[PDB]
């Protein structure tokens, strides 16, 4: 692609928007930037020569554009964007721009749960092979900050929103890890529309990797490689669990630092991707044994006085909290923090994990009331996570677990789930010691 001379408008600042701004400038193009927020993140970092419009979308700017670059945070269904599309104005996102420039194979990963873990795992596999890899996308660095002629492989986490605006990805290996209800605030045609967005990832992919246990990850119409628990090209053989490929044992999971069936299927998906990308097995399997987990993803931030305080702030949907609760061992009482922006999710599937005598709920943020409703008898509701932590802290006994696994976005009260996890860890440290 060639952008010289074009009228380019970027919709949405934050970090993604900023990376787009730099992309265009380096290429001799001064874009304009708009954001529906009066004061968006990154504004103070915007180059002074860049024209900006905040507090709404500017239709004069949109309808004048040769190219619109939409942040994943704005819906293509927004009436102004819909209008520009109707006019035949080209709309892309940061990932589209990256793909048109990228000169190394791309491993592309999406899914409702596990995508950041799998993305990071594949990155560590490439690093163990001595491959110069750039890892990011919807996790870590925005994709455009990774772009480098010296890069030998790219491993990108791609959200459903990023995928909606991308058409030029031809991944060496692509996966949808799973599809569970999420982002319903952005998909008014429901779960299948959300699935359709993720299914785009397989288009022109050299190898597709599907979850044998989730039919929604499969292309609607060679086959795909698959992973799964009891079935799959990559599967588990099971007081001991092994990773297997076509019936052959490849790793006893006692060698991994991650635990739980969820993380073992993540290991399988990552190995399938690594394999398809042509990475050596030895180094891929080595990476599985060294990887410690991501911050905010079922992270023990404090284990003190017989109490484990776990930061699972990255659980921003129901399937993610289910993953934390399913098979969870707690010696005494589970003090479970739920809340924030539920994105119109149905929280009911959580109820079956919440029976019996040793569960307490502390529900906060926008949808705290809806979460308390799961089992009002063991539930407290507060406005903030800090209030819930101060409420629960005195009730904590040796043997208890305090788990932030909110099943919601943090965006009603926090900058992002990382700020939420960091605040929880701060409070855990204060409240979990005498
Ligand atoms: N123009 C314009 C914009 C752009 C962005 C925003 C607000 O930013 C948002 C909203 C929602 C949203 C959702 C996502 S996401 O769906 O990919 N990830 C969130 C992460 C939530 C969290 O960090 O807690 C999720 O999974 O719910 C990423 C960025 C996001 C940015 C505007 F107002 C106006």
């Amino acid at each position: 692609a060639d952008y010289q001379g074009k009228n380019v408008v970027i919709i949405g600042l934050g970090l993604t928007g900023l990376s787009c701004v730099d992309f265009f400038l380096a290429r001799g193009v001064t874009p304009r930037v708009m954001d529906t927020r009066m004061t968006p993140p990154g504004l103070d970092k915007l180059p002074e020569a860049v024209e900006r419009h905040t507090g709404s979308l500017n239709d004069e700017w949109l309808m004048a554009a040769d190219l619109i670059v939409a942040s994943p945070g704005i819906a293509l269904a927004h009436p102004s964007l819909s209008a520009a599309a109707d006019a035949g104005i080209e709309i892309v996102g940061d990932i589209e721009l990256f793909c048109r420039e990228a000169q190394a194979p791309i491993v592309a990963i999406t899914g409702s749960n596990g995508k950041s873990t799998v993305t990071t795992l594949v990155g560590e596999m490439a690093k163990a092979a001595g491959v110069n890899v750039g890892v990011g996308g919807n996790i870590g660095l925005p994709a455009l900050m990774l772009l480098d002629d010296e890069c030998e492989l790219y491993v990108l986490e791609l959200s459903s929103f990023q995928l909606e605006t991308t058409s030029s990805l031809q991944a060496v290996a692509a996966t949808i890890l799973n599809v569970t209800e999420d982002h319903m605030d952005r998909y008014p045609f429901g779960l299948q529309q959300y699935r359709a967005a993720k299914l785009r990832i397989y288009e022109n992919a050299k190898v597709c990797v599907v979850n044998a246990d989730d039919a929604l990850t499969m292309p609607i119409r060679e086959r795909c490689v698959s992973f799964g628990v009891n079935m799959g090209d990559y599967h588990l053989n099971h007081g001991e669990t092994w990773l297997r490929v076509k019936g052959e044992k490849v790793l006893n999971v006692k060698e991994m630092k991650l635990s739980g069936q969820h993380n073992y299927t993540n290991a399988l998906a990552a190995l399938a991707l690594a394999d398809a990308a042509g990475l050596p097995r030895a180094s891929s399997l080595k990476a599985l044994t060294t990887f410690t987990g991501l911050p905010h993803r079922f992270e023990v931030v404090l284990e003190h006085n017989g109490v484990r305080w776990i930061n699972d702030s990255k659980a921003t949907n129901v399937g993610s909290t289910e993953a934390a609760l399913n098979g969870l061992h707690v010696d005494g009482t589970l003090h479970l923090l739920l809340g924030g922006d539920g994105k119109s999710a149905d929280f009911s599937p959580l109820a079956r994990y919440l029976n019996g005598d040793n569960v307490r709920l502390y529900c906060f943020g926008r949808d705290g009331a809806q979460l308390a409703a799961l089992r009002p008898e063991v539930a407290e509701q507060t406005e903030t996570m800090e209030q819930a932590m101060r409420l629960l802290a005195p009730r904590v006994q040796p043997g208890d677990m305090v788990l932030l696994s909110p099943a919601c976005a943090s965006l009603d009260q926090f900058k992002n789930f990382e700020q939420r996890g960091n605040e929880f860890a701060r409070l855990a440290k204060e409240l979990g010691s005498h």
